[PDB]
């Protein structure tokens, strides 16, 4: 089996990020034009998906993590990642 992978970029330089779920843990490196390095992503799950977005100059990146039947959306918005509102079906 493999780990599993989800990227996302932006910008032209780019800026990309990989998410890696790992032995029930989600990772992330960083790409912005100067190397790769190890960004502040830290949560758990087996599956992920990620999608992000400008709003100007700031990026605001969406991270859901599964495991068993619960999706948990992590979220960044410039100042920290933080657990979003996401809920599955009803
Ligand atoms: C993310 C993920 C984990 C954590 C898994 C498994 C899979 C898995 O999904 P994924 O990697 O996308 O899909 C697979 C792929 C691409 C291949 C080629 C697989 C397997 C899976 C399924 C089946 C499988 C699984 C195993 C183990 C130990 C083996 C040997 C194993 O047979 P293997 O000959 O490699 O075949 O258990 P493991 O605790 O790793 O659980 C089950
Ligand atoms: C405490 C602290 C935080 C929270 C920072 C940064 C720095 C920082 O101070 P410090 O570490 O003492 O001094 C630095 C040192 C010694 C080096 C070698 C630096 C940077 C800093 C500056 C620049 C820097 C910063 C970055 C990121 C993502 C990169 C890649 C990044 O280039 P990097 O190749 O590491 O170069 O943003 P980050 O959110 O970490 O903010 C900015
Ligand atoms: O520049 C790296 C970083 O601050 O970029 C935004 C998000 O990807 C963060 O998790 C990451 O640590
Ligand atoms: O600011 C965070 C938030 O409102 O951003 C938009 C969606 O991702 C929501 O689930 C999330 O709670």
């Amino acid at each position: 089996s493999s780990v599993q992978t989800a990227a996302t970029s932006w910008g032209t330089v780019p800026s990309i990020r990989v998410y890696t779920a790992n032995n029930g843990k989600i990772t992330e490196r960083c790409w912005d034009g100067k190397g790769w390095y190890t960004g502040a992503f830290n949560e758990p799950g087996d599956n992920v998906s990620v999608t992000s977005w400008l709003v100007g100059s700031a990026i605001h990146i969406r991270v859901y993590a599964s495991t068993g039947t619960t999706t948990t959306e992590w979220c960044w918005d410039g100042n920290g990642w933080t657990k979003g509102a996401y809920t599955a079906t009803n």
